[PDB]
């Protein structure tokens, strides 16, 4: 399924090349620009724990999910991965614990050493 496709064909977008964040572009976006650190980003997404025990559709549609890029408002994998997206792009991200909640997790929602998967659509981004 989608996570296995990212394992096998995904691009490693980590600085260390440790496969901690793997990406596939599922729908190509518009133009060439991608957001800079400090830009406000607007996304729709859905995500899950790799063991399929929790799923998040809070912003699948409904209200956009909004955060300032590269400011630690989200897990490290998102500041890395959303930054690589074009407006209108849809991407899949597969994320190891070191780029999400680590050995600590975020109990009881996120267990220790959880792998996460997301489908993310970048709607827009704007300068601070
Ligand atoms: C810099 O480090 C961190 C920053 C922020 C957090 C909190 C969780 C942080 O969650 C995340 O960064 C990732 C990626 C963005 C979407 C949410 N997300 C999650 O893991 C999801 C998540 C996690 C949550 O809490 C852990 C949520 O809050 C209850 C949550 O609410 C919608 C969603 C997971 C849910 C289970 C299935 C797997 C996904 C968060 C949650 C909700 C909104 C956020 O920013 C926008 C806003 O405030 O409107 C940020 C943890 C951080 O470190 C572990």
């Amino acid at each position: 399924g989608a996570p296995a496709t990212v394992t096998e064909q995904g691009e490693d977008i980590t600085s260390k090349k440790d496969r901690g964040v793997l990406k596939i572009v599922k729908r190509v976006g518009n133009g060439e620009e991608t957001p800079m650190i400090g830009d406000k980003v607007y996304v729709h997404y859905k995500g899950k724990l790799s063991n399929s025990k929790k799923f998040d559709s809070s912003h699948d549609r409904n209200e956009p999910f909004v955060f300032s890029l590269g400011k630690g408002q989200v897990i490290k994998a998102w500041d890395i991965g959303v930054a690589t997206m074009k407006k209108g792009e849809i991407a899949h991200l597969l994320i190891k614990p070191e780029y999400a909640y680590g050995s600590a997790g975020s109990l009881p929602k996120i267990p220790s050493n959880a792998t996460l998967f997301f489908e993310i659509e970048l709607l827009d981004f704007k300068g601070e």
